[PDB]
């Protein structure tokens, strides 16, 4: 018998990440969130990496992953070198990509079965821009 049961619920799948929005199954997220093969962490109050610090990634470090895929939506920017220090010492593979690219790498790692932390930041919090 498959010994992976007891309220496993339904396996969430990422359908499409455009960079400003993220379509998780049928859920449209427009913020920053952490997806892992354990649960979905919607609560990540870091919409901009200008506040990105191990102190706010502590929750991520507490989960203790092997590789962390950071999606910068469509606005690619690298995390503070301060963050890299904490990652390097633990041996954490922190990768900064776009949501489109991260979705591909996450697919591979999901099939590998290795603990990957998918941190998606979608830079699409705004609405109807200026034209009416």
């Amino acid at each position: 018998m498959p010994l992976n049961q007891e309220h496993p619920d339904y396996t969430y799948a990422l359908r499409a990440a455009d960079g400003r929005h993220a379509k998780v199954n049928e859920q449209i997220l427009q913020q920053s969130f952490i997806l892992m093969p354990d649960e979905l962490v919607e609560h990540w109050p870091v919409p901009s990496l200008g506040q990105l610090q191990p102190a706010h990634m502590d929750a991520v470090l507490a989960l203790n992953p092997a590789v962390i895929l950071l999606g910068t939506g469509e606005r690619q920017q690298f995390p503070s070198t301060d963050v890299l220090a904490a990652c390097l010492t633990r041996g954490i593979g922190l990768e900064a990509m776009t949501n489109a690219a991260a979705a591909r790498t996450y697919n591979v790692l999901a099939s590998e079965g290795r603990r990957v932390a998918l941190a998606m930041i979608v830079g699409g919090l705004e609405h109807h821009h200026h034209h009416h």
